[PDB]
């Protein structure tokens, strides 16, 4: 039961993807040691409300205190913004913007390394892009999703890094989470034949050690078990008739927002 998005309704989405692309260039200069998550979170927020006229989907979404999620090292996922929390040199985090803009959602995130680099945490970071587009260049009609997952985990398992199996990329629209799944990993359970005008993220999660996570007392934070580093970056799409277009691109990503695999 996968919606088919008209042509007005991707132009929404453009706008929504393009907003939320946008939130993560904006805080790109505020990412330094020193600066609390809470800070971050703050200046987001703002941003998106006052400046954007726009919503984040975070907020309130199964009580979600915050507007967007950032996640420190080997917070995996739906870390907190805390006051308390500071960067520091060579953090890697990530942050996670999700708005809603004429009824459409964008969602996106990305990786920021924090002053002086880890060698470890900038090729995890490195890996875990590189697993992000190695699968948008899959996009196509007539591509199964299953194909998609089973490309993702090998690459990233041959770095020996792994893909956390708990979460995944999802159908977008009018809704936040929608149909189809998007798993970053091969499942018998897969079988999702593609069709032009079907808009869904890609978001891998990926840990330089196991796989496991474990989540935290304060019901929200996801950690990995072995508390090895953890990677994500995220991208919204529609399906095109040859190819994808990609909704929520930054000027950093190093990817054509349009991807044609015809002659
Ligand atoms: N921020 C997101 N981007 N893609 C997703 N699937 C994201 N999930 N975010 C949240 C944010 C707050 C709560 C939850 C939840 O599952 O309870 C998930
Ligand atoms: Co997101
Ligand atoms: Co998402
Ligand atoms: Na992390």
């Amino acid at each position: 039961a996968i919606s088919i998005k008209t042509p007005e309704d991707i132009e929404k989405m453009r706008v929504a993807g393009r907003l939320a692309a946008e939130v993560l260039e904006m805080i790109e200069p505020y990412v330094k040691p020193g600066v609390s998550t809470g800070e971050l979170d703050r200046i987001c927020n703002d941003y998106i409300v006052n400046e954007q006229h726009a919503v984040s989907a975070c907020l309130g979404y199964h009580g979600y205190p915050k507007s967007v999620c950032i996640s420190i090292n080997e917070v995996v996922c739906h870390g907190i913004p805390d006051d308390a929390k500071l960067l520091k040199d060579g953090d890697i985090v990530n942050i996670d913007v999700t708005v809603i803009k004429d009824g459409f959602h964008g969602d996106t995130s990305k990786m920021f390394i924090v002053g002086k680099p880890t060698i470890m945490g900038e090729r995890l970071c490195r890996i875990t892009q590189e697993s992000l587009y190695l699968a948008l260049r899959m996009v196509k009609p007539g591509i199964n999703l299953r194909e998609i997952g089973a490309a993702i985990q090998k690459f990233v398992e041959a770095e020996g890094f792994s893909v956390v199996r708990e979460y995944c990329g999802h159908g977008i629209g009018r809704g936040f989470h929608e149909e189809p799944q998007v798993l970053h990993y091969d499942s018998r359970e897969t079988n999702v034949v593609l069709k032009p005008g079907m808009t869904f993220t890609i978001e891998p999660m990926v840990n330089a050690g196991k796989k496991e996570i474990r989540t935290m007392k304060d019901g929200w934070t996801v950690k990995t078990k072995d508390r090895s580093l953890s990677a994500q970056y995220e991208h919204t799409i529609v399906v095109t008739d040859n190819g994808c277009e990609i909704l929520t691109l930054r000027k950093d990503d190093t990817i054509p927002a349009i991807i044609s695999h015809d002659e």
